[PDB]
């Protein structure tokens, strides 16, 4: 259900949020597809101005450092 991006997957920590990101989001009543974004064609054209972005349903929120689990409750909940 919620369109997540990852992009950067190697340097980019997404790794992280990306575990917690699949539960939380699935769990929290809405189940979530994750694609990684290994391009910064891709990347950029998220509109994120740092390397680890995270872009939800079409908006990201995440640059430069991906959220943790305890922030992807607390930001959805």
């Amino acid at each position: 259900m919620m369109k997540i991006q990852i992009y950067g997957t190697g340097c980019a920590n997404c790794q992280m949020l990306e575990k917690n990101a699949r539960e939380a989001v699935k769990e929290l009543g809405i189940d979530a597809e994750f694609e990684k974004i290994k391009e910064m064609d891709q990347i950029l054209e998220a509109g994120l101005t740092a390397l680890p972005g995270l872009a939800v349903d079409g908006e990201l929120k995440i640059m430069g450092r991906v959220a943790s689990k305890e922030e992807i409750k607390k930001i959805l909940s």
